[PDB]
């Protein structure tokens, strides 16, 4: 069992994509997570987008977990330096049919009043109680404390290139992080049981959100951008 | 308390440096860990380059291990396309004041006759019997029979950016091989305890090696330099 897709771009009313919220594809091809309008990303913004399909990570029946590789590219522009850009965006696995949770620094992944499980990867560009210094890369389970952390250095309005695997038979989730205009590398690793926090089928997706409204500034914001994005499972039970 | 160092470039003579067999550093700063004369790569060839200083990964007092860092750019360049290439370049940690092991598919880093440990991240680039299709990357311990391979696309002449990240916390050793002119990006990474493996103490570095003899083909062979080199290892003890 092989489960796979590839998005070389972005087409309004992509059959294949499931947006959520504030989430819209651009004429020019590009997934915009958050909210921009003429040109200028706002504040109080949330928006995921998912995959249609549900994909079977693991099956009950013979025990077996699946391994996957997924790559994509993002852009993250933040044209107000002062006070500070927010929120960030995520990649993440998550239950079948599930709504966007709390904006802010919960990336529209984390609903307080009915949990849902998660794993996830998250670029984070605002410091919150439960941050270290920031942006940095962060692997979240069931929280957005992470647990493992690496910092790195953003290319303002540049482009990233990110590389997600999981092996199954090691549970190693290794992810890369690479700004081509600047040549460099960023790079975090975790041990994580899928089988033991998530349910056999799941949705791929992202998430992303701009400052909220409590924090009081319309600056906290900035572009959360998806430019392709291609997945590949691989079940062999 | 632990170690670093950086090597922007190489000079004649470094004496930091210990170059073993046919290693050389060349007149314009690179590293050629395997012979090449006028300009063209010969087989039969067999370089390593070690730290001159020993660094240490553990310590038995306390039993804590160390975690380490490591960043270098190499450059290969295939000549002769048929009838194949060999055999590639390979990273390593072993006990300290070792010889060059055999060639050939060994990469002068293994030595049946008096095997000692080590831990290693290859670029193969000759499929051996026991060898999955190549180029691949490949983490080895104590032998060439990888527990971990991954696939490459190589960017023949093209310079490739290396990283070796190892934390101690979760044994997880994890390499990332980057062709920016191609813009490919690779990953692979397993659990290694370094502890169990290698002694306190150990000596890191290259290793090369051209077609052997054996193959009857002169034109097995390839260039393996080296042309950068970054270290770090953080013994918390
Ligand atoms: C919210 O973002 C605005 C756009 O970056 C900030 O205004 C810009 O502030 C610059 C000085 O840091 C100034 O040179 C720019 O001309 C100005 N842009 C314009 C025309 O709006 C804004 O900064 C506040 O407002 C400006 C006008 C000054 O009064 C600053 O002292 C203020 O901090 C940002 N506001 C906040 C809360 O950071
Ligand atoms: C492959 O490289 C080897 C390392 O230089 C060569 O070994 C030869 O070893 C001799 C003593 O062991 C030494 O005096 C020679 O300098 C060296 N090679 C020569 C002759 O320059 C090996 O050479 C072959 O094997 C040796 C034992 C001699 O019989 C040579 O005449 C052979 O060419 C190299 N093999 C080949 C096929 O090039
Ligand atoms: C070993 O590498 C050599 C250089 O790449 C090969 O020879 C070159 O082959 C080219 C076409 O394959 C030909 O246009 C070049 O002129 C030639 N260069 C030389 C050495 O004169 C060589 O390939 C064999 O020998 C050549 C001359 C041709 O006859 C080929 O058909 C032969 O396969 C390579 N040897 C092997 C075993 O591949
Ligand atoms: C003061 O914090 C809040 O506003 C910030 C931007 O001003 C950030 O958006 C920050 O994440 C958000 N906090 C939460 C919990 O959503
Ligand atoms: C036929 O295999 C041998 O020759 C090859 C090059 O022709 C390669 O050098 C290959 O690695 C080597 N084998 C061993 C065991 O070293
Ligand atoms: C934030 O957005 C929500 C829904 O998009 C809206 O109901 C709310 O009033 C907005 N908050 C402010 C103060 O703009
Ligand atoms: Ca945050
Ligand atoms: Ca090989
Ligand atoms: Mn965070
Ligand atoms: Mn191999």
């Amino acid at each position: 069992k092989t489960i796979s897709f590839n998005f070389n771009q972005f087409h309004q009313n992509e059959e294949q994509l499931k947006l959520q919220r504030d989430a819209r594809i651009s004429s020019n091809s590009v997934l915009e997570l958050t909210k921009v309008v003429n040109g200028v990303p706002t504040w109080n913004s949330t928006g995921r987008a998912l995959y249609a399909k549900p994909v079977q990570v693991w099956d009950s029946t013979t025990g077996n977990v699946a391994s996957f590789e997924t790559r994509f590219s993002f852009s993250i522009r933040q044209p107000f330096p002062r006070p500070h850009p927010a929120d960030g965006l995520v990649f993440f696995i998550a239950p079948p049919n599930t709504q966007t949770g709390e904006g802010g620094g919960y990336f529209g992944i984390y609903n307080p009043l009915s949990p849902y499980p998660f794993v996830a990867v998250e670029f984070d560009t605002f410091r919150n109680t439960w941050d270290p210094q920031i942006p940095h890369i962060g692997i979240d389970v069931n929280s957005v404390i992470s647990t493992k952390t690496v910092p790195f250095t953003l290319d303002n309005g540049g482009i990233a290139n990110v590389v997600i695997k999981y092996d199954a038979s090691t549970k190693i989730l290794h992810v890369v992080l690479v700004f081509p205009s600047l040549g460099t590398i960023y790079t975090i690793a975790d041990i994580v049981d899928l089988k033991q926090v998530l349910p056999e089928s799941v949705n791929v997706g992202f998430s992303a959100a701009t400052g909220d409204p409590s924090g009081k500034q319309r600056n906290a914001t900035e572009t959360h951008d998806i430019l392709s994005w291609s997945f590949s499972a691989s079940l062999p039970g």
